[PDB]
DNA sequence: GCGTGAGCTAATCTATGTGAGACTGATGTTAACCCTAACCC
């Protein structure tokens, strides 16, 4: 929600000591989502994708940016559970950005080695959720 | 007829450990093939 997300939370996977902060993380991502209750007009579905989900500072790509990070794997699910349930908004119709988050999905499918039924089974409902309420565009899921 | 919140007990769920089944390769053992102390015709 808030423009200074990049700020206060990209800063933490730069330090070293990564034990420790994830619930400063937890704390800087609940800020940044109890903000989403408003609906009128958000004004950020455009803005989340480039800053969260981005291959240069985003979200879901700080797995292969926390492969190494095994103090952050778990630290990091921990985080991730509710930065993939924050999909958890079934009122809107726009379909921005989904082709690739889709590819993004089955990579944090295909990256994680445990947390089984807590990183997988919280991802890939975005599949049966968020897909599958499609087949306007429909280019490469199938 | 039916929503909605609280407490609970059932159901996990991974880390760690232990054993059963399959496997693989070094090893030593038995064995085929031949040579050798020694004598003595």
């Amino acid at each position: 929600g808030v423009r200074c997300s990049l700020l206060r939370l990209q800063e933490t996977l730069s330090a070293a000591d990564r034990c420790g902060a994830a619930l400063a993380g937890h704390q800087l991502i609940r800020g940044l989502g109890q903000e989403c209750v408003l609906s009128s007009s958000p004004a950020v579905l455009a803005l989340q994708t480039s800053l969260v989900f981005s291959r240069d500072f985003g979200l879901l790509v700080f797995v292969r940016k926390s492969l190494n990070s095994i103090e952050f794997r778990e630290c990091r699910e921990e985080i991730l559970k509710f930065l993939c349930i924050f999909l958890e908004k079934m009122g809107q119709k726009i379909a921005p950005y989904s082709v690739e988050i889709k590819n993004t999905c089955t990579s944090v499918y295909t990256k994680d080695r445990a947390a089984k039924c807590k990183i997988p089974a919280l991802d890939l409902l975005i599949k049966l959720l968020q897909t599958f309420r499609s087949s306007r565009l429909m280019d490469e899921f199938k």
